[PDB]
């Protein structure tokens, strides 16, 4: 009956049996155990070891598997996905269903997963009242049996399923049953760019009811003009018998204090010609000064609503943590409590390397303290209802919430194919309505989504005004088809521009600013995805934050994203490495693109963190002479854990220093006057660097929390003093093959034929293993590759362009090698050109001057053909002999900072280990830059000028040829690039160019100097 | 399987195996045909003589059935109610359900009519293409068979049920089975004030169609600002293979001369980031002086969709009347071709005194005439969408019609019960869409209608947002929760007085003057039902008429209503009577209520 009826290829069956939607239920028989969030006896989990056995369709189950176990199945932990325990393979595709597209039809080779659990029910649950199992999540689709009876059906892997079990267990002991479908016709409206896998993944409960049992309830606030004054609204329904002496009481809880409380019998008022609802009762509850909820400050109150008789017997209780606060759209703006929000906002997957989509609470924590520690408020649920421990924590943490519906039909043709069409309302009815009413009740959930990338059809109206009606209290957004239909009150973009259009046909992407202002528009703009941080990424990070500063009805947006969704695999010695799209034999696939996070996968943070923290932060500071002005961007705290510290250094040293508390109302200022700062008598640039200091912990970071920082240049003085004119004269030897250049125990040789410096001798220890070389390419980053489907090329993408013009292939011919003696100093003259087929690319013009104090001063002018695509770099590499153990380098730091990406990095003196100056990406790629440097010391090494440079032991050709990080293999000695000037990484997007024209290398013509000498 | 799933207790399924909705089809292989709207050879009528048996529950019916006819089956004529020939009783109940109310459940003592049908089908249809079964309307739910084979299953009494019968027929003799039910889970939206019936009561046809095929055509006109110019808007959309050589033309004719074509392969414009419709087409043709469609002077153009190669061999054509009219709500008003309506309304229930529901092309006719004769120029279709042809003869003779979802909940406590209820917004949206998706391109329908009498729930917000948006050219009207909820365009109340408030607690009727100006309020208003016609009735109505030639936003009423509900019974002496509610020994009942007509 169950394979001739096959109700996983039929949009119109989404359950058989399942019980209604509704807030999370403990069913507490104690007043007091509800108050105090204690664990109930009512509520029990099935959590632990289950049976379990793989078949590749559902027509190979075998009958008897039904009645009892099978010999050859396995003892599994659940919650799991079954791909993460190797019985079939985890599937990384981004828009490509990853099965024949004909819906509603699925594959007859559909992948099975068969669960059964035998469990003891205690007698006292069979005599009276209602038993429930509840799947918390079950992917894709599943058919369920008690004691080899059919229960029911469910879909949607991502909102829990409910079933009556009461009439199918028996005392002693029971078994269940449950078939899970890898595919059904739900999987058409779960296209999300994820890792696809299986299983019972989410926990799974047994529920005690009493047959007359509280079976909903909602809580709303309403405020006056101030919020000094509130009323809490409850509503409650009940299912079974209606007798005269039921009553239902709410009270509400301040910690210990109760602070309101109201009683009644059932019966609602008269709602139009027949009557009312006589099984509901409405309670107002008058509270006087509420705290109010924020991001900043999450004040929860504790609501009991009890079922009782009118003796006052309790039947059974039910609680939830209350936020007082109002979420509206007035005038353009979106404000919570009467303030315009600005939303630091991340979406964030569902993911853990080893455990696949199974969340835990110790890695929600975890999450959650990250993100509110890097100045992040508010997080988006990308793409799906979350696990029902998340909005608790958000609750207690103080973040916002985006709630979403698992609706996405990317891979469509159009992408509104099913959305458009009456057949599929039925189907995209029960994944928001479902959610709703299980959500409604979390302070923070402020806004709804109705799903992503589905095109924007009729269904998508209906819903949204579905939910405008059933919960006025929140806005709905919606960014399908064009991001401003009539589906959204808040106009939501993914990747706009601050100040370029994308003017594609029927969905452009006008620029942020531009699309405010179009005729007739008055909704406030916030960007569901910006700033994609692939890799390395977050370039142009700084301009979204001064626009969203800038126009009020720039409200801010959420990053993509998070976590980098990448697996664990073990090598043949046993050793774990992160991989990606393909590894596992999935085909076709996506590859790296499934890997987008500012922190890995282990919740390490890349270098890009700490930009979204500076350009993030809720102090900005102003500097007018000896007056430093300090503003709160909070809305609701007073600065009452902030202390300011101050310093003052010259090239490195610390002159002076100090400290100062802040006291900075909500949106206000402060201005600190500095002492009379030291004159210093050397030469060298003063730098001002200010720092704020949490001194006390928070529920959410230790003391000494650095949330805010800045610095300015102060006053230079320029160094008039000429070198020390030194007695020794270096020695010129000319052979056919070399110049040498002797002084002392140092000597230089410059190859004749090649034109580079060769080799320099210290004593008679070789310093080289690779001759200084002009470099103009760099190993390409994902934004440089520009793909986001493995089959589609983008011949616009830098790496494309880079190859074809022949970059990578360039040969250098030498015009001219020249030495002469001077009175104090060799002179060596060289000319290079860079020629692909006839075209020249480059020309390089360098001078070295070797004077007697043993520094070689090195000149640089470069010129680049004006039609060839503009290079990633300007300077110079080799492969230095010696592997030292530290590099100090005095410059802006101490991490990995580019041209567009290092407002959040400091000048001043760093000192680190050879391996911090490598970012280990998944995906290697040219890494670990830091611009902005005046002097870098390695070994006895020591560069001086205005430069980039890069340090590590793998080539740029290395990283370029290995598609994974744990293939590099360290090289004899380092690789030193030292650059006068390098390309922006952009980041905008990552699947189309995204460099602005201010950080391309576009001038033409490029000089710069380094010195070279022995410290 | 089927006594098994028990699909009609069961809200969540609605169908089984059923075909997508679409405006009415022919299949002409001719366009000559398809423009002269000819009989088609492709269409053809199973009306006539059927076997049937009667049985008190679904558990009851022998499995025999399946496989070859009932011995003591009767020859009875389709379409028919089985209680207009005395197998049980027609009940008459005004708001009170005829069944326990326990939703979704039914009594297990659940009459059912056994119907079966032995046919031929010539061999060129089994060769090539598609050949699917059509149901006009079967009340309450029924399962499908053909030899013997299980075809699939429907709801909703008032649109037409279509299944793919292709992989079930075989040259020579067939045998079609259908099990209909009187009650199911359908029953609690059918509330309806009228006689309780059941059975196959509308006609049932063979479609035959090439295997590529017109799936849906839409038909929209857009007008300059003092209706010189319009542009005819086409959309089409194909099933089946895409080829390179296909192609849509559309043509307009008026009688006999051709006034506009257009022609075009497959593609539509780019819609979305993933591209466009492969399958579908729009057509724009300009029509210059084209002359307006109203209740007054009814002028009809001709539109011929014709699929066919790029060389000019003929797939297939299809065919509509088409009107040209614009309606909008523009500052308070309702206008029609840019002037303001006064509707002369009446509300008309499907009613035979001797057929029972069944409609016939003879008394929709002497209905239409009798109405325009004694100055009516509306109708409102209580409370269900009407049989096909009777929105043909709206369009050729000239009345507006307001065309109403088969939903009512009435008998609920309170009334939006199962309206406020996200279980059954699956089951209230496939009343909604089929009807609009059937309807949209009849001239005569001006006003779409949510239903009647079932509260105001969040299911009514969603639904009246759902056809703002797949059709803005006809505005939506709905009375229940009060007559001005955010779920109707028209303040439309029931039996509100002229000078006169009734102050009821929640659904208050003001007075009809009183209400236009209350604080706030924009809409026009036209009453759904007023001047209730019960026996020796219709006192005051000159206060109704003077009220609205005096009011510009006061723009008329459907009256309750044109027919009296009773029905024929016979004396000893064989002499026919008038019965009303009660007569037939059905019990609760409601007496006289069932009579309100004006004739
Ligand atoms: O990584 C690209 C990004 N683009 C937009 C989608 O919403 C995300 O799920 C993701 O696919
Ligand atoms: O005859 C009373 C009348 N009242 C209003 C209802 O809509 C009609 O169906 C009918 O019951
Ligand atoms: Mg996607
Ligand atoms: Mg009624």
């Amino acid at each position: 009956v169950v394979l001739q009826r096959r109700d996983w290829e039929n949009p119109g069956v989404t359950q058989l049996n399942r019980l209604a939607a509704h807030p999370p239920f403990a069913s507490w028989r104690n007043s007091e155990e509800a108050r105090t969030d204690r664990p109930s006896q009512q509520l029990r989990s099935l959590n632990g070891e289950w049976r379990f056995a793989w078949f590749p369709a559902p027509e190979a189950v075998p009958e008897s598997w039904l009645e009892c176990d099978l010999p050859e199945a396995d003892t599994v932990v659940v919650p799991s996905n079954w791909q993460m325990h190797g019985y079939d393979a985890p599937i990384y595709t981004n828009v490509t269903y990853p099965i024949t597209v004909n819906p509603p039809f699925v594959p007859t080779e559909n992948p099975t997963g068969c669960y059964s659990l035998t469990f003891n029910v205690d007698e006292s649950w069979l005599q009276e009242g209602q038993t429930r199992i509840i799947f918390d999540g079950v992917n894709s689709a599943f058919h369920l049996w008690c004691n080899g009876r059919w229960v029911g059906y469910g879909q949607d892997s991502r909102l829990p399923s409910e079933f009556d079990l009461s009439a199918f267990l028996r005392a002693g002991e029971n078994r269940l049953a449950v078939m899970v479908l890898r595919w059904s016709d739900g999987s058409y409206l779960e296209d999300q760019d994820m890792w696809r896998m299986s299983g019972i993944f989410r926990d799974v409960s047994l529920l005690h009811k009493p047959t007359t049992q509280i079976s909903d309830f909602h809580v709303a606030t309403r405020f006056n003009d101030d919020f000094s004054r509130a009323v809490l609204e409850a509503e409650v329904q009940m299912c079974g018998e209606l007798r005269d002496y039921l009553r239902v009481t709410v009270s509400l809880w301040q910690g210990e204090t109760q602070v309101a409380s109201g009683t009644a019998p059932f019966g609602g008022e008269i709602i139009d010609e027949r009557g009312g609802y006589a099984d509901r009762v409405t309670l107002r509850l008058n509270v006087e000064n509420p705290k109010l909820w924020s991001a900043e400050i999450p004040n929860l109150y504790r609501a009991v609503v009890e079922l009782h008789t009118a003796d006052g017997t309790l039947i059974e209780a039910e609680a939830c943590d209350v936020g007082f606060r109002e979420v509206r759209i007035e005038n353009g703006l979106l404000l919570l409590n009467g303030k315009p929000l600005l939303i630091r906002g991340v979406n964030r997957h569902e993911h853990h390397p080893l455990h696949g989509q199974v969340m835990d609470e110790q890695t929600m924590v975890q999450d959650i303290l990250l993100m509110k520690q890097n100045n992040f408020n508010a997080v988006r649920c990308s793409h799906y209802p979350n696990h029902p421990l998340w909005y608790t924590l958000c609750d207690r943490y103080g973040l916002y919430v985006v709630d979403e519906a698992n609706i996405e039909t990317h891979g469509m043709v159009p992408m509104n194919r099913l959305t458009d069409d009456p057949r599929w309302l039925p189907a995209m009815s029960e994944r928001v309505t479902r959610m709703v009413q299980r959500d409604r009740n979390h302070p923070s959930v402020i806004i709804w989504s109705l799903g992503n990338e589905s095109g924007h059809g009729a269904n998508h109206d209906a819903l949204y005004r579905w939910i405008k009606s059933v919960d006025p209290s929140r806005p709905v957004q919606y960014e399908g088809g064009g991001a401003d239909t009539t589906a959204t009150d808040i106009i939501c973009p993914m990747y706009a521009r601050v100040d370029e259009d994308q003017p594609f046909p029927a969905v452009p992407k006008w620029s942020i600013k531009k699309w405010l202002s179009l005729p007739g528009e008055t909704r406030p703009l916030i960007l569901c995805e910006y700033a994609h941080a692939m890799g390395n990424s977050l370039g142009g990070f700084a301009k979204y934050w001064q626009a969203f500063r800038q126009y009020p009805r720039l409200q801010g947006g959420f990053v993509w994203d998070w976590v980098d969704q990448s697996l664990i695999k073990y090598d043949e010695n046993g050793n774990p490495w992160s991989a990606y799209g393909g590894d596992f034999g999935d085909t076709p696939n996506d590859r790296q693109f499934c890997m987008n996070g500012l922190v890995f996968a282990d919740r390490t943070p890349h270098p890009a963190l700490t930009e979204a923290k500076h350009q993030q932060q809720f102090f900005q500071f102003r500097l007018s002479g000896q007056t430093i002005e300090v503003t709160s961007e909070y809305l609701f705290r007073h600065s009452d854990n902030e202390l300011l510290h101050w310093m003052v250094a010259l090239d490195g040293k610390p002159l002076a220093s100090g400290e100062v508390p802040l006291d900075v109302a909500p949106q206000g200022k402060q201005l600190i006057e500095l002492p009379e700062l030291p004159q210093p008598e050397s030469a060298g640039q003063l730098w001002l660097t200010v720092r704020v200091v949490q001194p006390n912990a928070t529920a959410w970071s230790e003391a000494g929390h650095i949330s805010a920082w800045q610095q300015w240049r102060l006053a230079e003085n320029l160094s008039v003093t000429l070198p020390a004119a030194s007695h020794a004269i270096p020695h010129l030897t000319t052979s056919e093959m070399d110049f040498c250049i002797e002084l002392g125990n140092k000597r230089w040789q410059f190859n004749r034929q090649s034109g580079f410096l060769s080799q320099m001798w210290i004593g008679d220890k070789k310093q080289l293993l690779t001759p200084l070389r002009d470099q103009f390419t760099r190993a390409p980053l994902d934004n440089d590759i520009g793909v986001s489907e493995a089959t589609r090329i983008d011949p616009n993408a830098w790496v494309e362009r880079w190859k074809a013009a022949g970059h990578y292939q360039a040969e250098a011919a030498l015009l001219q090698c020249t030495a002469d003696t001077l009175a104090d100093a060799v002179l060596i003259t060289t000319a290079h050109a860079w020629q692909h087929q006839g075209k020249t690319l480059f020309i390089s013009r360098k001078t070295y001057r070797i004077d007697g104090s043993g520094q070689m001063a090195i000149t640089v002018d470069v010129e680049v053909a004006s039609d060839t695509p503009h290079p990633a770099r300007i300077g110079l590499n080799c492969q230095l002999a010696q592997v030292a153990e530290r590099v100090n380098w005095l410059g802006l730091g101490p991490q990995e900072n580019y041209p567009d990406r290092l407002t959040a990095a400091c000048f001043d003196r760093w000192d680190l280990p050879l391996s911090d100056m490598y970012t280990p990406y998944v995906f290697p790629s040219e890494n670990g830059l830091r611009c902005g440097t005046r002097e870098l010391n390695y070994g006895p090494h020591q560069w001086r000028g205005d430069f980039q440079f890069n340090i590590s032991r793998y080539s740029q050709q290395q990283l370029m040829e290995t598609s994974h990080r744990h293939l590099l293999h360290a090289e004899e000695g380092t690789w030193l690039n030292i650059d006068g000037f390098h390309m922006g990484i952009g980041g905008d997007d990552s699947w189309s160019p995204s460099v602005s024209a201010e950080f391309q290398l576009s001038a033409g013509r490029y000089h710069y100097q380094l010195v070279w000498c022995q410290k």
